């Protein structure tokens, strides 16, 4: 489980993280990379690997900042993972949720059903292991940090979803 | 559960289908459309809707033979599902199985690993569902009929399964 997309699958460079986030998780924040869209497996895989590299190369980061990505392709791209905390909501909630970004800006375009279905079921795949709890919170990047991501559209969505929180 | 793209997305016909399967079913029976396959949401909606056709329109079946279908794209698209009796294997095996179907023809081409991780994701959550018993078998189409299907590439991926029974 659950058809996520491998780090060596979308020619990830190593992560060089140590810093492991304490299991079972009780947030999860929703942002976007506010970069290139992408609708084939082929062009999510080449978008994953420019948001790494940035984060990488540019800023000098361990590893892609978010546990995991969102293509509208419809396909979870493994980041840092459950285990290893990331780097996508600053200190104070980094250690303490799981980060997953929908690949593009979402302040004029929803992302298309398969991928907000990709990201459920990937949010399903994480209590089952244990690294969710099963009354996990759903935060906005905007809730927790200054910032327009995940994109007024995508932000809208989010505030339906049973385990939304504010 | 599933990430399945459902009948409505990829714009499926109406199921004129009634009989029913017995939960939990036992056997899963692996195909391919022996057609033309697609590595987009787009491309493979499409072929989704093609493959029902021929279905539908050519043998006047009551709706898309196989209970599901994968794509090169990573997706499993819903067909009759987990509770409707399919017309994929013949009649021996149509009442006591359920029939998944790679879009395409793999005699000479293996499939991409996510389609692979898409059935496997599937039919664990068929076990998870209780669609499926915990202990489930999957046959190759051409062990329960004479047939080249799903192909000598895919066949030979799929006797690799634990699940798989000569
Ligand atoms: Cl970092």
């Amino acid at each position: 489980c659950g058809s996520i997309v491998p780090r060596r699958e979308w020619r990830a460079l190593a992560s060089e993280c140590r810093e492991r986030l304490t299991r079972p998780v009780r947030y999860v924040v929703v942002s976007h990379t506010a970069g290139s869209h992408c609708d084939t497996p082929a062009s999510c895989a080449q978008q994953a690997q420019n948001v790494q590299s940035y984060h990488v190369r540019n800023l000098g980061w361990c590893d892609v900042g978010y546990n995991f990505l969102i293509g509208e392709d419809g396909l979870v791209y493994e980041g840092r993972g459950w285990n290893i905390k990331g780097a996508h909501a600053g200190p104070t909630w980094n250690p303490i949720s799981i980060g997953i970004s929908f690949m593009g800006n979402y302040m004029n375009r929803v992302p298309p059903p398969r991928a907000l279905r990709a990201a459920q079921n990937l949010l399903a795949c994480g209590v089952a292991l244990g690294a969710l709890r099963s009354n996990y919170e759903v935060k906005g990047h905007r809730d927790v940090q200054p910032t327009l991501s995940p994109g007024d559209r995508l932000y809208e969505i989010i505030q339906t979803w049973s385990h939304y929180r504010a």
